[PDB]
């Protein structure tokens, strides 16, 4: 099963120049808890921006360019990524925008953040059709002097 996890905020932006503007630790402690021990898989953009490997994960790298690093595994293919994952109860897929428009066909489980913020940013989460998806879990937070923002974990199963 292929999981698609993103922190949106008011208009589904999820990033502004290969960038996440707001803090919200709440937030990080959420992808890291849902992800380790998990592959995930990205878009080279979102590797550039990363740095380094996420421990604790296999990390799969969307490219169509031979890679650069050997520390991650580079593929040319969605099928292709999916291969290298093996036999995993979990895929995790980590954006960006061009490569979570390509799982989310696929994708079993969406695992959100909906950030109550207002940024421009110049990428967005590909827009989903509401009625093919069941609520499952959701849990509303207030800002408060960690988090700038409010926010909200929600996760959604495709009915
Ligand atoms: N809010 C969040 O939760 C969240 C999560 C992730 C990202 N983001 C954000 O999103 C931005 C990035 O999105 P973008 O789009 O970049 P991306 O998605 O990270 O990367 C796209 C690149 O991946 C490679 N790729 C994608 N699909 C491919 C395929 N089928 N075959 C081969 N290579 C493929 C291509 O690289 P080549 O050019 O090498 O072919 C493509 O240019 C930032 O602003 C960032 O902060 C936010
Ligand atoms: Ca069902």
């Amino acid at each position: 099963m292929i999981s698609l996890i993103a922190a949106l905020a008011v208009d589904r932006v999820i990033g502004m120049e290969n960038a996440m503007p707001w803090n919200l630790p709440a937030d990080l402690a959420w992808f890291k808890r849902n992800t380790l021990d998990k592959p995930v898989i990205m878009g080279r953009h979102t590797w550039e921006s990363i740095g380094r490997p996420l421990p604790g994960r296999k990390n799969i790298i969307l490219s169509s360019q031979p890679g650069t690093d050997d520390r991650v595994t580079w593929v040319k293919s969605v099928d292709e990524a999916i291969a290298a994952c093996g036999d995993v109860p979990e895929i995790m897929v980590i954006g960006g925008g061009r490569v979570y428009e390509q799982f989310l066909p696929k994708a079993q489980k969406l695992y959100l953040t909906h950030i109550d913020a207002e940024v421009e940013g110049d990428t967005h989460f590909p827009d989903y059709e509401p009625d093919d998806w069941e609520s499952v879990f959701s849990e509303f937070h207030d800002a408060d002097a960690q988090n700038s923002h409010s926010y909200c974990f929600e996760i959604l199963e495709r009915r």
